[PDB]
């Protein structure tokens, strides 16, 4: 759809059998989710944002449905204050920015 | 233009007589710029991100030209790793997200 940016761009995702909302974030390279129960094994990683860095667990080949669209990708799960869908998934659902 | 997200969406801005590049960031409510010389009054502020909180100075009513569009608004100056254009200005230049 077209989304204007007067309000935060939030969507629903289905992840790991659970429903969340997430911010669509052109500024994030990758996707970072609040702490979840995800099946399987993972690699610890660290990412930095404003303020500093967090330690995150990386899971590869995860199915996410965002709106009706499915994608498989890496997600990082960790102590973010909310769920961020970054460019690695944003390309898969064919999202563009226009002005 | 329309911009795809295989690459970080960077744009050139002019602020304060200085030329910089900035990230177009739909996840950010406000614009924060790296520390840089700006004339005027300001108020102190803190913002939170992934990682933590930073202290930032707030200037209102600052003219920025982003690509070839002029916009006027609050900018927060501070210790960010990148200059971020957030939704306060993206709305002014008509930026839309589309998928
Ligand atoms: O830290 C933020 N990251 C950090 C980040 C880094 C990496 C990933 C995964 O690869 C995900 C998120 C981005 C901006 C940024 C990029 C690179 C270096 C430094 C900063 C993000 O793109 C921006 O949207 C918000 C996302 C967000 C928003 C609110 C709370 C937590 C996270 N932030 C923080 C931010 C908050 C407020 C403003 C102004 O209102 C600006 C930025």
């Amino acid at each position: 759809p077209q989304v204007t940016l007067w309000q935060r761009p939030l969507v629903t995702i289905k992840i790991g059998g659970q429903l969340k909302e997430a911010l669509l974030d052109t500024g994030a390279d990758d996707t970072v989710l609040e702490e979840m129960s995800l099946p399987g094994r993972w690699k610890p990683k660290m990412i930095g944002g404003i303020g500093g860095f967090i330690k995150v667990r990386q899971y590869d080949q995860i199915l996410i449905e965002i709106c009706g669209h499915k994608a498989i990708g890496t997600v990082l799960v960790g102590p973010t204050p909310f769920n961020i869908i970054g460019r690695n998934l944003l390309t898969q659902i064919g999202c563009t920015l226009n002005f």
